[PDB]
DNA sequence: CCTTAAGAGAGTCATAGTTACTCCCGCCGTTTACCCGCG
DNA sequence: CACCTTGC
RNA sequence: GCAAGGUG
DNA sequence: CGCGGGTAAACGGCGGGAGTAACTATGACTCTCTTAA
């Protein structure tokens, strides 16, 4: 139980031990340190409100106004939680927000108007049968003699006056009539097969290649390829496959180096388990810690089930090889034709090198066991690479030897018992890295060649998920505002990349537009595709892939998108989607996942028939469970959700979303009621912080893991979800408290130290409330200036600009600085324009679009830190210094204890009577030891005597280090040279190292950077008091030249430039100069820590050991 | 061997904006179904 | 240069 | 493992 | 049948308006002061 601590409780007896520790803060200290784990909550006796945060209860203590628990009355208690309310206002508003499902139910119920007493109650007892018979007879009795006869009586219980009344209802002098209509759905995209011959000229690329090779041979161009293979191919050879495979084998053997052999370099006590855990974690931190970060944050490991290889085999054998007869795509047509000129260009080793650069070097090598690193080692020039690549390309016969690839099962689930199934293993297929690179090259060529529909936002340059999500949210809000019904249908097909039959993609490509050369090339690429299933100590014998694009091959994305395009096309051909403005946007698309946006339930039905047809042609399998959907319907005031019937996707009730229900989409939690469900950020954040806290991750390591791995995870959702500043502030507060506890910093520490970057001296901790707004604004602008004019139009009419302005302000950007969202952005190329034209487009880099930023915040915290009187004294020295801050990131050798107190000293908040005095006025501050008014930290430095000997020993120790280095640099030692100046008094300088005839007078000193002129005053004193001298040393050392410079140092470790001038006068190379400055600074800081330690001993440990 | 000084953030409640509608809503105008004598 | 997302 | 995007 | 004028009652169309639970965001204050492998 959370032990009830009904504050005020002065010094209570800690119930976990019943020990009177002290003030409630002292009780905290107790429970936190020794008696943790046990539950405890401070109670606010008056209101009895309880909080695990003492501070908060103290905040009550004045604030709290008694027993504030009484609940206001009323006469509308909202059914579910019976929250009494003043009026219906409060009631159905509680429905609206707190209890919105029943609210939708009420909305719909009242929605059914069924009002109609517009008739005015004039209605009477007429019968429709009598009305129809009267109408027919009057048609028969049109003003023709003996007109009533039947009318008067055959309508029993009526009068001619009543007949006149009814005629006055319909026809006045006569009867009347009515009419009706009916709509229909749309289908039949399953016709008109188009393939007749080669889409592009059979030799269109072949003829170009022949011409280019002729030009090269005549002019000896730089295009690389084996001569004989191309000679035979031009010669119309029959066994070209044989020869091309032979050359392949030879060149690959060149790349199949002898890859370097692995060069990677009672009795029952639980201590072994803890030591192994600590060892594992420390090693992973030393080694790759991405694995460590996953293990910690996810709380997981690596899994390898032992499911009978026989089974696993049967499954995948029957899956990959299993085929389905592709009938065709009927009328399904995609975007448009594809240009072939993009391929006319021949391969350039420059381009291949380029592509190589854009590779995951850290990738497991294929069966060849050859890596991109290995590959480059073989040919860092891509000369032979272009050679054999062109060999194949021009020939068109990819070697079958390289085809063999390795397959991997990914333990999708976490629970072992779930893992037992085969459904928790996404199969990864990895082939020859050479094959991978060639594939990506051709893939880039194709992607340029074949244009996809804009609506597919997957696997392209545009920023995908953000665009889709923002568009969806907008659309929803826009619709609700516009008071117009709308239907939403999520779709998801299984085995997106796996069920695909090679034959159908063959077909698809046939009509797109492509030279038969590349056609056959791709076929061969996907022809004779064997692989083995790597598992533990066994890889299954070969399996011939006949269905499913090779999982891992760079092509698979492009090919899949290509096969899917026809669907998107046909859907737009329906042009029955939501008529946003002019555009009738039908559906969005990302990779495989897609939606459907019609305007009427029946329009959506039409869409579904189209989809069903598509599956029929493709033989694809969609399911209601695999899919979700929901409908919107406007009211007089608000919108109703799902008011209509659930659909019948694949003849199955599409699972509908109801208010409050959320279904994941691109990692989000789309809720029709509120668009995106508010993400559970605090919960995941706290969980992660707990996991980190409770591990062998010595504090510095905790901070490193945090800043470098944890934050991005939360960044993604926080930014992608419109998040308000207050919640971010709360999260930042949580993080600050947690880290401060981690490193046992004093509570009141200034934030600026925490937030400022390590390079600037700070802890480099993110400030979500300051960072997320900038990311959000960047996304906003990025989407605004998109290529899809539709997306633009949408955002524009959705007046995103106001949000952009507001964010830019919120992130801290100035109103004037607000860029005009319409204007273009900076388009860099990482290449001098000259070099840019020098090369070809295929070798051109990717022009990433630089975007504005509202402001820099790290600098903001830095500035505020500077402004601080106490915690911010002398720090400005450390701004934009790449030397002093270094140890923060590479505090090697420092003891964790030393390092932590080093943080404190750097912050000037170390325990000292002044520090204990700081803030709290009424106290004593006199330096215990000497007399200093404030028992400050600087008086220690020099003023405070007791040290004396230690100060001297440290000083001459540093002098000794520099001396030791001196002889190493052939600087003749003439240090500690007792002198006798004009006063014949000992002015022994630190160092007078002589060389040739130059004698280098030096003055080693280390001063705390209290003021700004510290070191320049030092130097002025150096020269000033030294001055004269000259002659005496001139003859003593027999030197013809004498220096007088100094060597001041920052006590904290600040490295002035004067010592640097000494270094350059010494002749040290620049790189060694930086190395020396860094190391020397760390030594300075360490010996300062020693000074501290000593003093702290002096009096404290003196009393402890000697009472 | 060197320096003058000495809150800073944690935290709660108060109050104003503002969302999101929703509620609604009352008042005047329209529509309905008859209601009545005549060529 | 390290991380993160999604989606296979 | 692959394709993109983002972040310091 | 034709053939006019009356009917007066929902509702809906429209001006507006009026309110509001519950977030979101500043403002104004007060309390806080010791544990490294
Ligand atoms: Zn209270
Ligand atoms: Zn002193």
């Amino acid at each position: 139980q959370k032990t009830i601590i009904q504050l005020p409780n002065d010094n209570p007896a800690c119930p976990f031990c019943g020990d009177h520790v002290g003030k409630p803060s002292a009780l905290n200290v107790h429970l936190k340190r020794n008696h943790g784990g046990r539950e405890v909550e401070f109670q606010c006796s008056m209101c009895n409100k309880a909080d695990p945060k003492a501070h908060s209860i103290l905040c009550h203590i004045p604030k709290c106004k008694g027993k504030v628990t009484e609940e206001p009355t009323g006469d509308w208690a909202c059914e579910t939680c019976n929250k009494q309310f003043n009026t219906k206002s409060g009631l159905s508003q509680h429905k609206r927000i707190a209890h919105p499902a029943i609210r939708n139910q009420e909305r719909i119920a009242a929605s059914q108007p069924k009002p109609n007493s517009q008739r005015g109650k004039h209605n009477s007892c007429w019968t429709v049968e009598e009305e129809q018979l009267l109408a027919a007879f009057n048609n028969m009795f049109w003003g023709k003699k003996n007109i009533n006869i039947l009318i008067s009586d055959h309508i029993h219980m009526k009068t001619a006056k009543q007949i006149s009344e009814k005629r006055r209802l319909l026809g006045l002098n006569k009867n009347a009539t009515v009419t009706t209509t009916n709509p229909l759905p749309v289908s039949s995209t399953c016709h008109l097969k188009i393939r007749t011959d080669s889409p592009n000229t059979t030799t269109g690329l072949k003829d170009t290649y022949m011409c280019k090779i002729n030009e090269n041979i005549v002019n000896q161009g730089q295009i690389k390829f084996d001569s004989e293979v191309i000679s035979a191919w031009m010669a119309g050879d029959s066994n070209i496959r044989s020869l091309v495979e032979s050359t392949s084998l030879d060149i690959l053997s060149t790349f199949l180096m002898e890859t370097p052999k692995p060069r990677k370099k009672k009795w029952m006590e639980k201590r072994a388990v803890k030591k192994g855990f600590y060892k594992r974690y420390q090693h992973l931190f030393e080694t790759d810690r991405c694995k460590l970060a996953s293990i910690i944050l996810d709380g997981t490991e690596r899994l390898q089930c032992q499911i009978p290889l026989t089974e696993i085999l049967e499954t995948y054998k029957s899956k990959w090889e299993t085929l389905t007869p592709f009938e065709g795509l009927g009328q399904f047509k995609s975007h448009a034709v594809a240009d072939n000129t993009a391929f006319e260009i021949l391969l350039s080793a420059k381009e291949i090198m380029k592509n190589i650069k854009e590779m995951n070097k850290n990738s497991a090598p294929g069966p060849d066991k050859v890596s991109l690193r290995d590959l480059l080692l073989a040919d860092p020039e891509c000369n032979a690479l272009e050679k054999l690549f062109n060999t194949w390309l021009i020939t068109g016969i990819i070697p079958n030897s390289i085809k063999e690839c390795r397959s991997l099962l990914i333990p999708k689930t976490a629970d072992p018992e779930a893992l037992k199934e085969l459904g928790n293993w996404r199969p990864l297929t990895i082939g020859s890295i050479v094959l991978r690179l060639f594939s990506r090259i051709i893939t880039n060529r194709l992607a340029k060649a074949c244009p996809i529909n804009a609506r597919q936002r997957g696997f392209i340059a545009t920023p995908g998920c953000s665009e889709n999500l923002k568009i969806l949210h907008t659309i929803v809000k826009q619709a609700k505002t516009s008071k117009k019904s709308l239907g939403v249908v999520f779709v998801d097909i299984a085995k997106a990349f796996d069920s695909v039959s090679h034959d159908h993609i063959m077909w698809v490509l046939q009509e797109r537009g492509l030279d038969q050369h590349i056609v056959n090339i791709i076929e061969d690429s996907y022809k004779k595709i064997h692989t083995r299933m790597e598992v533990g100590t066994e890889r299954t014998p070969p399996i011939e892939i006949k269905v499913g694009v090779k999982q891992g091959d760079p092509m698979s994305p492009l090919l899949f998108n290509l096969a899917i395009d026809p669907l998107i096309t046909a859907l737009e051909k329906a042009n029955t989607g939501f008529s946003y403005g002019k555009n009738k946007i039908t559906s969005l698309a990302f990779a495989d996942d897609l939606v459907m946006l019609s305007d009427t339930w029946e329009g959506m039905n039409k869409n579904i028939q189209i989809l069903e047809t598509f599956c029929n042609l493709s033989g694809l399998k969609v399911q209601a469970k695999k899919c979700y959907g929901f409908f919107l319907s406007p009211t007089h005031d608000s919108y109703t959700i799902n008011k209509c019937d659930a659909w019948k996707i694949d003849k199955d009730s599409l699972n509908m979303i109801q208010p409050g229900e959320s279904e994941k989409y691109l990692g989000l939690k789309v809720d029709p009621w509120i668009g995106f469900s508010k993400p559970v950020l605090a919960e995941k954040l706290t969980i992660w912080l707990k996991r980190l806290t409770e591990a062998p991750l010595k504090p510095s390591q905790k901070l490193t893991m945090l800043n470098i791995y944890t934050i991005p995870r939360i960044i993604y959702l926080a930014d992608h979800t419109d998040t308000k500043k207050t919640l971010l502030s709360s999260l930042d507060d949580n993080i600050r408290t947690v880290v401060k506890g981690w490193l046992h910093l004093p509570p009141d520490t200034c934030n600026g130290f925490i937030y400022t970057k390590t390079r600037d001296g700070g802890l480099g901790v993110t400030r979500l409330a300051s960072l997320i707004p900038s990311i959000q604004a960047r996304r906003l602008h990025r989407i605004a200036t998109s290529e899809d004019e539709t997306i633009r139009n949408i955002a524009m009419a959705n007046n995103i600009e106001e949000e952009f302005q507001n964010l830019w302000v919120t992130a801290g950007g100035k109103k004037e600085e607000i860029p005009r969202i319409t204007d273009p952005v900076s388009i860099d190329y990482r290449l001098p324009r000259r070099i840019l034209e020098l090369l070809n487009e295929w070798e051109k880099p990717a022009p990433k679009k630089m975007y504005p930023i509202p402001c820099n915040w790290r600098e903001a915290e830095m500035a505020h830190w500077k402004n601080l009187p106490c915690q911010g004294s002398g720090i400005e020295h450390f701004d934009n210094d790449t030397i002093s801050n270094d140890w923060l990131q590479f505090h090697r050798g420092f003891s964790e204890r030393q390092f932590l107190m080093g943080l404190k000293i750097r912050a000037n908040v170390y325990p000292t009577r002044e520090y204990q005095g700081r803030g709290r006025t009424n106290k004593n501050v006199n330096c215990r030891n000497c007399t200093a008014s404030y028992e400050s930290l600087s008086h220690i430095l020099g003023q405070c005597p007791a040290v004396q000997g230690a100060r001297i020993r440290r000083h001459n120790k540093l002098c000794s280090m520099l001396k030791r280095e001196a002889k190493e640099l052939k600087w003749v030692v003439y240090e500690e040279p007792h002198l006798h100046t004009t006063e014949k008094e000992l002015r022994k300088p630190d160092l007078i190292f002589v060389k040739e005839e130059m004698a280098l007078v030096v003055d080693v000193t280390v001063r705390f950077e209290y003021k700004e002129k510290v070191f320049e005053d030092a130097a002025a004193e150096k020269v000033r008091h030294y001055k004269d001298l000259t002659s005496q040393i001139k003859e003593l050392t027999g030197a013809k030249e004498i220096e007088y410079f100094g060597f001041p140092l920052g006590a904290r470790g600040k490295w002035p430039e004067i010592n640097e001038k000494v270094l350059t006068a010494l002749g040290m190379p620049d790189y060694q100069q930086k190395r020396t400055a860094k190391r020397f600074s760390k030594r300075t800081l360490l010996y300062s820590i020693d000074v501290i330690n000593t003093f702290e001993n002096i009096g404290k440990n003196n009393k402890n050991n000697v009472p």
